[PDB]
């Protein structure tokens, strides 16, 4: 058994969904544009038996910044670790890990991260591989709380129109929003979002994809919305395979401070799903919430479909 | 708004999906199987803006014996509440639930379960309905530990044959096989799961749906297999909407005690498993399973798919 270094996506790709398909159906695209996209430092490492693919960990460094927050680069991730079914319990999951872990430290890291990257798969180790708590307890990771992703089906609900305030209106963006986008973004949410706004852009993402709510001329908010046309594919839509046919989803959502607890998320929030279903979506998800957000969304009748818990290794000094 | 009796069936299933169908498929089928054949005392509730079903609550009261296990009038159970999404937060689900836990209290209950019932649609409260678990703690239901539905797809992995032990066989029941099952139910397994076998049977079971792990001639195990072909609707196969063609399932499967930790119960998994398999199964379920259990399955390439919270109310003296 050989660790080395491996780009064949494919055979990734075939491991992964042999492994856990059925709950994280995976497909070259979407595999591709996420790690080849990533701007940190990042590698994949295979276990082979001779020219046989038995298992991978793919693993960053925050090398890059994410918007106005210079990158930290005591940070690691693991990004995902899967051992084939037939090669379990073998120590091939500790060897991967062992050098993963072992680069990362030389190269400045402190803490390691369970999934939550820039272009991850999973917010944190899912429900799913729930025994693998176990693994990463074992290596010294703790494990923290919960992140959920949501499912809805737009198509089945009726939503009574909340009552607007004067001033505030809820659109889809175009072209010339560009510049005040990302003034709102600069000063409201000017980390991972005001990153993922430059990066998506630059791999496909497209205005219709944006609804942006405004009081007067200024840019107050935004949400991120997807369906079967999108071409980014963001992570409402990376398990698609199980959304059927007309699927969509929803996420990031973001208003300003200043004008929270007012009802203005509700407005953003029916709009762009007014947009949707318009649009004809049926599924669609939003991914990455908290336990405390939920019943935001759960008024429009998502539930929790997916959990995912945050784990975190600190590098003994 | 009043509260009445409603055995509307198709009303409860159309209110039932448009609620939480993404995540928890309803049929008429499977809703009337599990409802009329039930043994204990029960009753729905609705709630009704006139004609109009706008939430139901499903109740039972602990009456009918299962297997040796005598009945405990002290324990009641909620079977499943659903309120309308359009009608949620007017004290509606208060409302039901009073009217239901008053109904037990009167006569007997003291313990109050959600879910777990005979004939249930869930083994606790699911995972997708998190939030109603704050609903249940105002009411005094305290939350306990949890359970899993786990899910494989048996058609993309091959697995070792067990090393088989000398005297011990695994076979599809026969008929003439009823006898040495149910003396080994009566010895080993004598409460709920005897009481599905003489139900399951009673609603459709066949012997085909029951492999069987013997010592000589002695019955020492057994497990219950679903496929396309079952009649009997039972929990692995609930959500078969949600599973593709060709699904499956499993569970229960048992070992008698005296024979445990030899390596039996993973003889009797894999031989159920390849019936299915040849069988042609694709994805199938493992329905309610407790966490020290999973990596058992997990061998066997299931994951965590439901999970369920145990929670109980006990009736204030
Ligand atoms: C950020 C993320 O990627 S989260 C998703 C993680 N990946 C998955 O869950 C995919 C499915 N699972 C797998 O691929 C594997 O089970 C892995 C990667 C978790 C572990 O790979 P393996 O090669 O089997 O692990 P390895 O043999 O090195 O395990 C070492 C020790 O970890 C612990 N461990 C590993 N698996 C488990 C388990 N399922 N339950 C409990 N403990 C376990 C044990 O202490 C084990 O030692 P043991 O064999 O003496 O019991
Ligand atoms: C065994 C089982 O059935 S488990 C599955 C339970 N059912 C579901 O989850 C289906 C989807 N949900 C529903 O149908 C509803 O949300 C129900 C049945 C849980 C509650 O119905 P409602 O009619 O909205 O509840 P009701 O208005 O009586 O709520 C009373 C109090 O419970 C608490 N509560 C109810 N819903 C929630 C929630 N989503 N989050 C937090 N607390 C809540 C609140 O304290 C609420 O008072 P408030 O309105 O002053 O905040
Ligand atoms: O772009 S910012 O980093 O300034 C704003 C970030 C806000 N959210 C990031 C991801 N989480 C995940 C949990 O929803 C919530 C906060
Ligand atoms: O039929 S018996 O009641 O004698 C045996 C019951 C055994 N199991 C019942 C249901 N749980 C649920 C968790 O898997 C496990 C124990
Ligand atoms: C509902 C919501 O806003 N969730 C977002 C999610 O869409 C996004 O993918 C993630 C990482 O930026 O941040 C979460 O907070
Ligand atoms: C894997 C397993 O045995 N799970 C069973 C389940 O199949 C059955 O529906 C339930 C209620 O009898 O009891 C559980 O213990």
């Amino acid at each position: 058994m050989e660790i080395k270094e491996t780009y064949d996506f494919s055979s990734i790709v075939d491991l992964w969904n042999k492994n856990i398909g059925t709950v994280y159906p995976m497909n070259l695209e979407l595999f591709k544009q996420n790690y080849i996209n990533d701007r940190q430092r990042k590698k994949i490492m295979g276990a082979f038996n001779g020219e046989i693919l038995i298992g991978f960990v793919i693993y960053k460094q925050w090398t890059y910044k994410s918007g106005s927050l210079k990158p930290n680069h005591k940070i690691g991730y693991i990004n995902s670790i899967i051992v084939d079914i037939n090669f379990r319990h073998q120590g091939i999951g500790t060897k991967l890990l062992d050098a993963a872990e072992e680069e990362l430290i030389n190269s400045g890291v402190k803490i390691l991260r369970c999934g939550s990257d820039t272009y991850h798969f999973f917010p944190g180790i899912p429900l799913e591989c729930l025994p693998s708590e176990e693994f990463f307890l074992v290596r010294g990771y703790k494990m923290q709380d919960y992140f959920y992703d949501l499912i809805g089906d737009v198509s089945k609900v009726d939503f009574k129109k909340p009552s607007i305030k004067d001033g505030f209106k809820v659109n889809v963006m175009k072209p010339e929003d560009r510049k005040g986008l990302f003034e709102f973004l600069e000063k409201s949410f000017s980390g991972r979002w005001l990153e993922e706004f430059i990066e998506f852009f630059q791999v496909g993402m497209k205005e219709r994809d944006i609804v942006l709510i405004k009081y007067k001329t200024s840019v107050i908010g935004f949400s991120h919305i997807y369906d079967n046309k999108s071409s980014f594919i963001g992570p409402p839509i990376y398990w698609k395979a199980l959304l059927g046919h007309n699927y969509g989803g929803l996420g990031p959502i973001g208003i300003d401070k200043t004008y929270r607890k007012q009802g203005l998320g509700r407005l953003l929030l029916y709009e762009s799903l007014q947009i949707l279903k318009k649009r004809e979506v049926k599924k669609m998800v939003i991914d990455w919430t908290e336990k405390d957000i939920i019943n935001f969304y759960g008024r429009f009748n998502f539930m929790p479909w997916k959990a995912y818990r945050k784990a975190t290794k600190e590098v003994k000094d």
